[PDB]
């Protein structure tokens, strides 16, 4: 619906982002605070994440996906397939199950919504069955991130979307740790949304550090474009 691209209006300029993650992995508890801004016109995310509570029990790269696909650039001809924006400002619940091959898994539950002029992401994560000797707990993954595809279809029974994709986490010996992602997003609002044709997001990510941040942290720079229509 032409009108339903009022999401255009809410994501027109630069939008401040807040992310908050209460986390638990084989009993190890921790919190992450994210702040930064989005430019949906450009697919653009700039965010800085800081460990705020506990010792960080897993590699930063494993948490990227968990830590706002509303900031994805939908080309003009595809804009009527942008669910994430069509759900705002009252937002959607994102839920994921994530299996790391030969190791444990993450189950996540997130509210993404506007809280004023600001786009917020509240995240409860539990992970279980992680091999102590494995790459995750064993901290054996590079601080880099591969370009990925993200397959979307409508889940009309939930008035929302089914999402799935494989993440490739590089280990320094040239091998790869796989995270297999299963993702349902449901809206929170009682109103209509854009239910898309089958399509995907092409997602670039760049992980850096603040030279002056004394705390365990992650500065993430991410670019997402939709395609396949």
């Amino acid at each position: 619906d032409k009108m339903v691209s009022k999401g255009e209006e809410l994501f027109t300029g630069v939008v401040p982002i807040l992310v908050e993650l209460d986390g638990d992995v084989n009993g190890h508890k921790f919190s992450v605070s994210g702040e930064g801004e989005g430019d949906a016109t450009y697919g653009k995310l700039t965010l800085k994440f800081i460990l705020t509570t506990g010792k960080l029990p897993v590699p930063w790269p494993t948490l990227v996906t968990t830590l706002v696909q509303c900031f994805s650039r939908y080309p003009d001809h595809m804009k009527q397939h942008d669910f994430f924006k069509s759900a705002m400002p009252e937002g959607y619940v994102q839920e994921r199950t994530i299996f790391f091959k030969d190791d444990g898994n993450y189950k996540t539950r997130a509210e993404v919504k506007f809280e004023g002029d600001t786009l917020v992401n509240r995240i409860e994560l539990k992970g279980i069955d992680f091999k102590e000797d494995g790459n995750i707990l064993g901290h054996k993954l590079e601080y880099n991130y591969n370009c990925h595809n993200v397959y979307i279809m409508a889940d009309k029974q939930k008035n929302g979307i089914k999402v799935n994709f494989k993440i490739r986490h590089n280990i320094e010996d040239g091998s790869v740790q796989l995270a297999d992602h299963y993702q349902q997003n449901t809206p929170i609002g009682d109103g209509p949304v854009l239910l898309p044709d089958n399509h995907y997001l092409s997602t670039q990510s760049a992980l850096s550090k603040d030279p002056n941040e004394k705390r365990d942290h992650m500065v993430l720079l991410e670019f997402v474009t939709a395609a396949g229509i």
